[PDB]
């Protein structure tokens, strides 16, 4: 660590503190995460070698002491800060649709390498000047927000997908279009009640196996579905389409990143470059 220079704090939280500093040696200004304390370190040092273009790059890793220290790219600006600093007029559709169509990319790399990312949410993307955005803080290792948590999770699932990555772009992907974090859900309770009640309170007809899952209880309220014309205007039919795969109750029929990657919404994707005050 004595090869480091903490530049400023720029995080806290799930695992240690997170700083913005220099490599001494290289001038590198990186995002160094001090995690206070075999597997794990094996595990970590394996995923350094995925690297794609919609991932945060893991630099490096470094183990001394009760410290585990994680090296990574830097990246001046998250979602979650752009989308606040858009909320008067809000992203323009084809930034939109640039960023859902690369993080469907970032996903379809991790999904394809049987990596899971579990916890997508704004915070956790981080966009730069050029256009591109990155899939950060996969978990690898506050108040725990529940907003984009898929519904198999919350119901108690052990063995869960990768299809729990593609709930949660979908709620992202909503958020974006209407400026209104989609289930803003205040406890495990209240985040599933919110989805049912939108949704409609899942069945067998719907999601086989769902009234089997842990946490399920028969006597959850029956809530019937909303039209997605009310929940995501004014964003077109391809738009809709897409985001009611994405949210699909049954894992097994939600769209696949690949698949998605496919679908008519993004025939005439582009890359624009958003504008960032860094
Ligand atoms: C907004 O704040 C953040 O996003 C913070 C701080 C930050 C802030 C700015 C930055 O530019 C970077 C981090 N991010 C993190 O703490 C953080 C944590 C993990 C982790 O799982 O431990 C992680 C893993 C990969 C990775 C890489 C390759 C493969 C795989 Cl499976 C996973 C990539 C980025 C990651 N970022």
């Amino acid at each position: 660590m004595e090869n480091f220079q903490k530049v400023e704090k720029i995080g806290e939280g799930t695992y240690g503190v997170v700083y913005k500093a220099r490599n001494k040696l290289t001038g590198e200004v990186v995002a160094l995460k001090k995690i206070r304390l075999s597997t794990a370190i094996r595990e970590i040092s394996l995923l350094k070698e995925l690297n794609h273009p919609n991932i945060v790059k893991l630099l490096d890793v470094i183990h001394t002491e009760n410290k585990l220290y994680l090296v990574f790219e830097f990246l001046h600006q998250d979602l979650k800060k752009f989308m606040d600093a858009s909320a008067l007029t809000g992203i323009p559709l084809p930034l939109i649709k640039s960023y859902l169509f690369q993080l469907l990319q970032g996903l379809a790399f991790c999904h394809s390498h049987r990596v899971l990312h579990r916890d997508l949410k704004p915070q956790n993307l981080l966009i730069n000047t050029e256009g591109a955005i990155k899939l950060a803080d996969f978990g690898l290792a506050e108040v725990v927000t529940l907003w984009y948590r898929a519904p198999e999770i919350l119901l108690g699932c052990k063995y869960y997908s990768t299809a729990v990555d593609i709930w949660s772009l979908g709620c992202i992907f909503a958020e974006m279009v209407t400026r209104r974090a989609l289930f803003p859900g205040d406890s495990e309770i209240d985040q599933l009640f919110r989805i049912f009640r939108t949704l409609g309170t899942p069945d067998e007809v719907v999601w086989p196996g769902v009234t089997s899952m842990p946490d399920y209880k028969p006597s959850f309220p029956k809530w019937a579905r909303q039209d997605f014309s009310k929940v995501v205007p004014p964003l077109d039919e391809d738009g809709r389409s897409l985001l009611s795969q994405m949210l699909h109750y049954d894992p097994n029929k939600r769209i696949s990143a690949k698949a998605a990657l496919a679908h008519p919404f993004f025939q005439d994707v582009t890359k624009p470059v958003p504008h960032l005050r860094l």
